[PDB]
């Protein structure tokens, strides 16, 4: 779903790098996919694409499927990767990731 | 210290991928650097080079500096990366990483 929003080579490359289960790192992915260098405004648009809503939240079970926003049939994150990802991103501690959580995490 | 054991292209790309603090992932690094696909025997050699010896162990403070085995002036791992690394790796529970710990973790 990031067709036109991020570089296709970047998306491919970010996915390639975490293809093996338990090899994902969100800080690595954000940089490689090209999100970290975007402005907070474009980071917000990226959130919207993923949560399907600027006011939405990414829940744990949806966070598990993070990669599949960039390539439909990418692997699922393992439960370990999801837990690590959620815990780093969920600053406001509601057990999920909203737009504020997200924007801070990408720019971190 | 791996000049001639691993490809220089591989070593540079593995380090490139985790150049940002807190972006390191050992499964990612081990595959990119080319350790995961080598024979256990070749994996044990890599351990003696790092640990200086087949009977040695990689302890916490040494693991912190894991990247500098591949490139002398590579960055130090943060305490978070290091704690994650040691926990994943230390199967025999002694709080450090020996050759059996290493071999199993590399081949995981
Ligand atoms: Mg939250
Ligand atoms: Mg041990």
């Amino acid at each position: 779903a990031f067709a036109g929003v991020l570089n296709d080579a970047d998306i491919a490359a970010a996915l390639e790098a975490c293809k093996a289960a338990d090899s994902f790192n969100h800080k690595a992915f954000f940089a490689k996919v090209g999100l970290t260098s975007k402005s907070a405004d474009d980071v917000k648009k990226a959130f919207a694409i993923i949560a399907q809503d600027k006011s939405g939240f990414i829940e744990e079970d949806e966070l598990k499927l993070f990669l599949q926003n960039f390539k439909a049939d990418a692997r699922a994150l393992t439960d370990g990767e999801t837990k690590t990802f959620l815990k780093a991103g969920d600053s406001d501690g509601d057990g999920k990731i909203g737009v504020d959580d997200w924007t801070a995490l990408v720019k971190a």
